């Protein structure tokens, strides 16, 4: 069911400006500043197939009423990012997007191993009660908190205090590739990636090694920790900071972060952000606030099981 006057259609790159504004109107209601730009939309469209992987609900006045796009992992877990313009709420439109995403994976579901359980998931701003209820109404249930940490560097960060016997090593291309990959797959191991997969995903970011830091034990010459930063559009993003198990509790993550911040700062990057998972109600690790960061926004991950089976998302 959709209101008569409303047309759903695949987005075209010329919709980038219209859609940016839809997100802006949405992020405004949640209490966020309207950061959104068509420039970002065009960039986040770099990966996806516009025809198949996104939908645009066009309003009678020719303006974008609602929009969603999907991230797909091995067809066992579908992430869905929806928005409905704050004027159009309570029209059945947010419900429509939800089922669109559900029907998306259901139509493709045969490409998943048959025993694999199939899930769809949404990341909801903790603040908007409207979408919080729509999830529960639709059977989507709270799984985990995701915290977006941010830091503005207008002033030089503190100098890292490195634990005895560990120091910073800037990633050296042509040398440190395999070793860094092993430390990342261990410290963290989200899906396990093979080495070639990891290589292709990082190919861009490894052309800027200044921002890939390794905590390295001096005696062994072994990577005990990593912080791999990147720079996009004059903003920093840190994908993963982490320490291999035998080296935890030495304050290595804090040193890694403080060091990465120094590189960004003396590079002139004003804002760095990253993202951290936390069990519902625990809050982010004291690590991040101690590194000078602060909470930008909090999302609650909502998940629903489309088909029963063993959990393959992590294997």
């Amino acid at each position: 069911t959709l209101p008569d006057r409303f047309i759903a259609r695949a987005p075209v790159p010329a919709d980038a400006p219209a859609i940016a504004r839809l997100i802006a109107a949405c992020q405004e209601a949640d209490g966020d500043e309207p950061d959104a730009s068509a420039e970002e939309v065009l960039r986040d469209w770099e990966g996806l197939d516009l025809g198949q992987e996104a939908v645009l609900v066009v309003a009678p006045d020719g303006e974008a009423a609602a929009y969603a796009d999907v991230l797909n992992r091995r067809y066992v877990q579908l992430s869905v990012y929806g928005y409905v313009h704050p004027r159009f709420r309570g029209m059945g439109l947010g419900t429509w997007l939800v089922q669109w995403g559900e029907e998306w994976i259901q139509d493709r579901m045969h490409l998943a191993p048959a025993e694999a359980q199939v899930t769809v998931q949404h990341y909801i701003r903790a603040s908007s009660t409207s979408a919080l209820r729509l999830m529960e109404q639709h059977g989507y249930r709270p799984v985990r908190d995701i915290w977006v940490m941010a830091i503005t560097l207008d002033q030089p960060p503190p100098a890292p205090e490195w634990p005895e016997g560990i120091t910073a090593r800037t990633f050296v291309p042509g040398l440190d590739e395999r070793a860094t990959y092993e430390a990342v797959e261990e410290a963290f191991g989200r899906p396990p990636s093979t080495f070639e997969r990891w290589l292709s995903m990082t190919q861009s970011e490894r052309k800027d090694p200044e921002l890939w830091l390794l905590a390295v034990e001096t005696d062994s010459g072994h990577i005990v920790g990593t912080c791999l930063g990147q720079e996009t559009a004059g903003k920093g993003w840190i994908g993963s900071v982490g320490v291999r198990r035998p080296w935890r509790g030495r304050g290595i993550a804090l040193a890694l972060l403080q060091e990465v911040f120094g590189v960004y700062y003396r590079r002139g990057v004003r804002e760095v952000e990253l993202s951290v998972d936390a069990e519902s109600r625990t809050g982010a690790p004291r690590l991040y606030r101690r590194a000078g960061m602060h909470v930008k926004h909090r999302y609650v991950l909502h998940r629903k099981e489309i088909r029963p089976g063993i959990d393959l998302s992590t294997t």
